[PDB]
């Protein structure tokens, strides 16, 4: 198996994790299980704590930065790690029992269980024009040395790292999302009927989207061309609320539909951050420089749910449009964008792999 790790500036403390992206379903959220490597001597009476903060920040580009103009803590979890507190004691994963047995006795566990209905790691990076500042919700894991809880944490023997809460939806049976509209122009009751659908409700980053477009033209006009698009919507709803709208995929085609005939076709779009990187105002599931970053996924929420508490609400839509030689006739279908997903361990850094940038 493979596990990531990171050490404190003075290598006296070292965190060990088997993932840096925790997959949350709806029922449950993969548990955040890791262990610390301590130097009992180095810290006399001092202790080892590990905390999981979940918060929304606005202004800077991360929680640890001291230039953000707003912050709301959405979750916090502290655990007395070194001095094993019989109180704060749990069952233990296997990657743990495994790890502890390779690190020794100075190996100590900790485990965090993230409530199912908390927002997922989402970051919205403002453009050049946009008057808003960056913001997002991040999960910070911090293990540190101190006697009491409160003493002053020092960047010296403390370690910090951002993990990720990614959303996965299993794809159900349901009907394909449909949308239709009829249009009658000036001086005639002859209609132009549009109707589209997507092959399914749930998609995953990188997974293609198929659009079945059917056009019934009883009109005496002509459909010049057809434009298919996939837009993203981001509603920052906390410090300084605003709504960002951004296209993540377009596919215009010179398809023609003659007077009194029926048209039919299947288009394929692929929303990919790669072909949008140089864009801004959109929401991502991380920072741009990181390679393992995608487009922010659809914010889920159902019945009596607090919307502000989620930070940034994200949604997607596919728009179909016919340019008729005017007023185009169009429809739109909403979809959900989700996330995919005798050993030997072998530690590896925690830092997220980078891009290519000049």
């Amino acid at each position: 198996t493979r596990v990531f790790k990171k050490a404190s500036p003075n290598g006296k403390l070292t965190v060990y994790l088997g993932k840096r992206d925790f997959v949350d379903h709806i029922d449950l959220v993969e548990p955040v299980d890791g262990v610390v490597l301590v130097d009992p001597e180095y810290l006399k009476e001092r202790r080892v704590y590990v905390t999981l903060t979940c918060a929304f920040r606005y202004g800077r580009e991360d929680l640890d930065v001291l230039g953000l103009t707003f912050r709301k803590d959405l979750f916090v979890a502290n655990v007395q790690s070194f001095p094993p507190a019989p109180e704060d004691k749990k069952p233990l994963t296997r990657l743990q029992e495994r790890l502890i047995k390779k690190l020794g006795e100075h190996a100590y566990p900790f485990t965090f269980e993230i409530p199912p209905n908390l927002p997922c790691s989402v970051t919205l990076q403002p453009g050049p024009e946009d008057t808003g500042k960056a913001c997002g919700v991040d999960y910070e894991v911090k293990a540190f040395c101190a006697e009491n809880l409160e003493e002053k944490i020092h960047k010296r023997n403390s370690v910090r790292l951002v993990i990720r809460k990614v959303q996965y939806a299993p794809e159900r049976p349901g009907p394909q999302p449909t949308a239709e509209t009829t249009r009658q122009f000036l001086m005639s009751d002859k209609p132009l009927h549009l109707e589209a659908s997507l092959d399914k409700e749930i998609y995953y980053h990188g997974e293609p989207i198929s659009v079945n477009v059917h056009v019934t033209n009883n009109t005496n006009k002509t459909v010049k061309k057809i434009k298919i698009s996939v837009r993203q919507y981001a509603d920052i709803c906390l410090f300084n609320t605003a709504q960002y709208k951004c296209p993540v995929a377009m596919e215009e085609a010179d398809d023609t539909v003659a007077p009194s005939s029926t048209f039919c076709k299947v288009y394929t779009l692929t929303p990919f951050l790669a072909n949008n990187r140089e864009k801004r105002g959109l929401a991502l599931d991380g920072k741009l420089k990181h390679e393992d970053t995608n487009l922010a996924s659809s914010t889920l929420l159902r019945e009596g749910a607090n919307r502000e508490i989620l930070g940034i609400i994200v949604s997607y839509k596919v728009k179909v449009k016919l340019v008729v030689s005017s007023s185009d006739v169009a429809v739109e279908l909403p979809f959900t964008l989700m996330h995919p997903k005798d050993d030997d361990i072998v530690f590896e850094d925690f830092a997220r792999q980078r891009l290519k940038g000049m």
